[PDB]
């Protein structure tokens, strides 16, 4: 039934599915150490993950997939989804990252963790780009849903008829979200030329969000913090429950 | 800028004309892996620099910004060329006409099959979409211009002017991509769907490049090398 939705109903579904804004652990000892900041950020990420699974299950077409394919997509996207949410939260705070309403950090505090100021700088540049483009909430939700469906679709094993069907379904849903993004842009008064230029501008930022995730993963490993990454089993458990 | 005055057909012609040749592995037929690929990629890089200088709009940038874009995009450009070459060889990667490898040969290298497998999947996707050569060159130029444009370290007026220019050129390639699709008979809906399909594969190419880099240092041209190669 997901591919029978209209553009306006897809928009409505995605806005209704949005997860809550969570708070960081209240009153930590400030200033931070590297260990304590990572501790606060890990704790917040672990709690956001549960709500991300709930959101994902309400993205039209996601639960049509096998549980295995749902986990693979989440495995592939989760850090990108957390990151774009952060960028969105931070749009109205130039020069700062709004990790939580009670955890607003500027660049110089990313220094307290080794290697994170580079990633801080990349996240701040993405928030500046979103601000420059006047990204709209309805566009953000579509972009976040694209990330979920797209990031892992190309690394499916995907060699049987069923898998061809799964990948085909994902690409049809992704076409529907493109239709939706274009509809939102037409309704706002953009010419056809402006519509296609803005769609491309938004999808190309996704490549930078990928980059940021890859570099973030690198450092969640460089700091010997691989047990911070949600396992296949954990993700599967959250999906079934 | 001359780039911003080009029609879609003039942009495609420019990019097709700039295409580099398909090089051969130096393997001697009448007579090992990583060196064959490194030697090949080294020779490909020289051609890439001269290709880049022919992408409309690229030479309007400062040399420093040209280098930054090449630094950020060179492995993704190599990869998309590989994937394009291998399109008509399902299950195989055509590194060169005399170096056609399948999974089994990817496993032998401690240079992983993980990346081999991701490249094959990109080739399958291109095949499945009937990717056209005119679309390919557009995509290769979008990688060059886009991959580095969010990581310029400067905030001078010039840096703002440079970023704006890159996005205007990128807008011209979008237009070009859409025109090609309209000329081919796609509906307005099919045009924007296919454009999105193409651009979202670029997120996977970025992923493969990042996994390839982390394998490469598990050889990469430095800023100074690229700069030297540029002013020539
Ligand atoms: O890649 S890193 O910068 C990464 C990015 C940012 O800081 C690190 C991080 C993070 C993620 C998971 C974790 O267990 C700890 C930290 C972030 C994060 C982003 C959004 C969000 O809602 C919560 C946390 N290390
Ligand atoms: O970085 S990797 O992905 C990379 C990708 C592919 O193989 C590695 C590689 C390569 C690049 C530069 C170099 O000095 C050596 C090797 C490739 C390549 C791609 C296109 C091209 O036109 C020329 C070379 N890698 C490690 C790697 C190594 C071995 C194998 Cl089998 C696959 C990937």
């Amino acid at each position: 039934l997901a591919l029978s939705l209209t553009a306006d109903q897809m928009v409505s579904a995605l806005l209704d599915a949005e997860p809550p804004i969570l708070y960081s652990e209240y009153d930590p000892t400030r200033p931070f150490s590297e260990a304590s900041m990572m501790g606060l950020l890990t704790n917040l990420a672990d709690r956001e993950l549960v709500h991300m699974i709930n959101w994902a299950k309400r993205v039209p077409g996601f639960v049509d997939l096998t549980s295995h394919d749902q986990v693979h997509l989440l495995e592939c996207a989760w850090l990108e989804i957390l990151m774009i949410g952060l960028v969105w939260r931070s749009m109205e705070h130039p020069g700062k990252l709004l990790f939580a309403p009670n955890l607003l950090l500027d660049r110089n505090q990313g220094k307290c963790v080794e290697g994170m100021v580079e990633i801080f700088d990349m996240l701040l540049a993405t928030s500046s780009r979103f601000r420059m483009m006047n990204l709209q909430g309805e566009e953000f939700v579509c972009l976040k849903s694209i990330i979920l469906l797209n990031s892992g679709v190309y690394t499916f094993l995907s060699s049987t008829l069923k898998s061809l069907e799964e990948k085909d379904h994902i690409h049809r849903v992704l076409d529907k979200i493109t239709d939706t993004l274009i509809h939102l842009m037409a309704k706002a008064g953009l010419t056809l030329q402006q519509q296609h230029q803005r769609l491309a501008q938004l999808l190309l930022i996704l490549s930078h969000i990928r980059h940021m995730s890859n570099k973030g993963m690198e450092h969640l490993y460089s700091m010997k913090c691989k047990n911070v990454v949600p396992s296949y089993d954990l993700l599967l458990e959250m999906l079934d429950a």
